[PDB]
């Protein structure tokens, strides 16, 4: 449930506070555009790397939690900023 859900939150949280710049420099050189996005693959890939490696049904789950925009992209400066606070 609710739970298996925020455990992932709370290790998405731990990545991006331990790896701050390493995780931002992976987002801009995905983000070739400067459109402030990336793709939903993309972010998967960053997630197997920094996170876990998801099943489908946890990293589905894990994508309705994050800043989506009306193209299906991650806006990951909103994403950068939620997951680094204390």
């Amino acid at each position: 449930g609710a739970t298996a859900d925020r455990d992932i939150l709370a290790r998405l949280h731990k990545a991006v506070t331990s790896h701050y710049h390493a995780i931002t420099q992976e987002f801009e050189n995905f983000d070739t555009m400067k459109t402030n996005t990336i793709s939903r693959e993309e972010f998967r890939a960053i997630c197997n790397r920094r996170v876990q490696i998801l099943t489908d049904e946890q990293f589905g789950r894990l994508w309705n939690e994050m800043p989506v925009n009306a193209k299906g992209r991650l806006k990951y400066p909103d994403f950068l900023s939620r997951f680094s606070s204390e």
